[PDB]
């Protein structure tokens, strides 16, 4: 899979440079490297795809309550490549040392077990991020 024609396919919230929008969409640019840095990161940027997320959460001091649908229809393969993407494109994965690339596996494991948005957020809460 192009995991950056399936980024651009759904960018109308993070936006095409992954900025975000101050207050509304939160930044992906610069910001999966610290979830990546945490502990069960990797598996929390998975869940975030597979089953969405809502409720309050603050990212580069910035509070954010909004939701995120679920991009479950996406294959596993299609999956790893936009998270690819979003880990690469604007240098995240640079910070963060031993960092490879996610893998149709990882999600498929993940995809055995469905959770709720409100779930995604306790695995949020978990990585020790506020």
């Amino acid at each position: 899979a192009d995991g950056a024609k399936i980024y651009a396919q759904c960018a109308g919230c993070h936006q095409q440079n992954g900025q975000g929008i101050p207050g509304a969409f939160p930044p992906l640019a610069g910001h999966v490297a610290e979830i990546l840095a945490k502990e069960g990161g990797r598996e929390y940027l998975i869940l975030v795809l597979l089953y969405g997320l809502q409720g309050q959460i603050e990212v580069k001091g910035m509070k954010y309550n909004g939701v995120m649908s679920s991009f479950a229809q996406l294959k596993d393969e299609e999956i790893a490549a936009v998270l690819n993407h979003i880990a690469t494109a604007w240098g995240d994965a640079k910070k963060v040392k031993g960092f490879k690339p996610f893998t149709a596996e990882e999600v498929k494991k993940l995809r055995a077990k469905k959770l709720t948005p409100q779930q995604v957020l306790a695995e949020r809460k978990k990585l020790g991020l506020k």
